[PDB]
């Protein structure tokens, strides 16, 4: 049984639609209210995403396979399993590539969301947005897609 | 030279072709009997992201430019060069990103693979499937993608 | 505050031009005689992405965000970053996904002017091209993206 440093890579996709001319978008536990995301779940690539690179550091079954609104119920899992497994989390690093919306706005609400609900300090992560040059699924706004980059460092 | 703990991130994407209504995948050494893969190799973009992700972690040369039936050679290759180099494997985590197949129905068996191949314990690996959508060359099952993070530690 | 081992992952993409037969890019500070790249800044995936990947590490806000030609004045600003915040690099590993350039002719000098810009040794560098079958954005060479993952190791 390995107990020593551990990576996790989450990764998440969600279709949308943006409200121009011609259920609502939660990013980080933030509401986007011009945006629909047209999804089953709340749509929430930031915290899907940091669930999976918690899951993927330590080698579980994902959220879906495991437990076969959600959102909350599963980041409060994935901070738990840390903890019973005896780690912390060193750091965590999002990629939130999204033609829209703009992340910088919305950046320090995501932060202190996501460090409440994970019970760190706001110096341990990072959220950052990029756009898609107007190309592709992503860069039509069709889609926003996140990656979760994370370290688990064994206690003690 | 630098013998500190080593980050790689492999990546590989295949161009596929799924027996619907109108050369076989390997995934993680496993045949997928439905979906052929338009590749000169064995298409396995988890083998060979994996290997990617320990030349990476390394700075060495990729497979291609090292080597100018295949899966194999190269992962038992990449087995040796962590060991020559004094290194051991902390944990991997994949992110396969396809429409089909479905990764949860072969997930213990790809695991068990790499763990042989490797020569690494079950715990250490995470392997995870993420549709997309339905959108874009994935989501229209037009290719198949997969990023592979590991963590290298030195020995002792 | 957190002081341990840090993970950073940047991602960058940029619109490009081949010149077929029917700006001038520049990747790891190599001009790429054969492409243009659509882009107010120089478009340098590798060197924003490297740049994202230590801010994104560390927790600061983004490039664009922190300063509202350009690559090398923000490349020496994350080397002493780095620097102020008491950490030294371990490794770093980038993916370039694209169809053209061949990364493999222009990765040797790729590596050292990271290396160069860095301070740090070519054996802590990886730098791999992916090609993307010739399928959407990127293989249809309409855009170049870049990931580069890094860890941050704390001084002594
Ligand atoms: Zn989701
Ligand atoms: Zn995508
Ligand atoms: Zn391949
Ligand atoms: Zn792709
Ligand atoms: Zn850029
Ligand atoms: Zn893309």
């Amino acid at each position: 049984s390995y107990n020593g440093i551990r990576i996790g890579q989450g990764y998440d996709i969600h279709k949308i639609k943006v409200l121009d001319e011609e259920k609502t978008l939660t990013l980080g536990g933030v509401k986007i209210n011009n945006v629909l995301v047209l999804s089953h779940s709340d749509g929430d690539i930031i915290y899907h995403s940091i669930v999976d690179s918690i899951l993927g550091a330590l080698g579980s079954l994902d959220i879906g396979t495991l437990f076969p609104k959600n959102s909350a119920i599963f980041l409060r899992y994935a901070r738990l399993l840390i903890y019973k497994k005896n780690y912390d989390i060193g750091n965590v690093d999002i990629n939130v590539i999204a033609q829209v919306p703009k992340i910088s706005n919305i950046r320090k609400n995501i932060i202190k969301n996501i460090s409440t609900v994970l019970n760190i300090d706001e110096s341990q992560i990072s959220v950052k947005g990029k756009t898609h040059e107007k190309l592709g699924v992503i860069g039509e706004k069709k889609a926003i897609e996140c990656f979760a980059n994370i370290l688990l460092i064994p206690k003690n």
